[PDB]
């Protein structure tokens, strides 16, 4: 499963947000590894929008237009147990719940991060 609970990350416009998603695999989890990150924007009604994906040993991005080029996995070895990603140059539009799904049949886990972006620094 994923090593961290549902959390809230508060950043400032322009900064970069690090969305942690580390996981441990069980001996039973013998199926192929899939890592999907979805987002439910606060500004609109869309829910569970695909942001980035790791399937069949390949990375697939370019799903959520407004987030183009600003999302990348942080680790250079996902299989090792780290699905974390970075959202660079945060904008107020990036506010919403980001979800990390890590699957290895029969294994499945997910984590929800509520990202908040503030015009200028301070959560004081």
């Amino acid at each position: 499963g994923i090593t961290t609970p549902e959390e809230m990350i508060e950043k400032a416009k322009g900064e970069t947000a690090y969305l942690p998603c580390k996981f441990t695999l069980s001996p039973e989890d013998q199926g192929p590894l899939d890592i999907e990150w979805l987002i439910s924007p606060a500004d609109n009604q869309k829910v569970d929008q695909v942001i980035i994906l790791y399937s069949g040993d390949k990375i697939y991005d370019d799903y959520y237009p407004d987030l183009k080029g600003r999302v990348h996995f942080t680790s250079n070895d996902l299989k090792s147990g780290d699905a974390s990603i970075n959202v660079t140059n945060l904008q107020l539009s990036d506010i919403g719940t980001y979800q990390c799904k890590v699957k290895k049949a029969p294994g499945v886990a997910n984590k929800k991060i509520h990202l908040v972006v503030l015009v200028k620094p301070s959560g004081a």
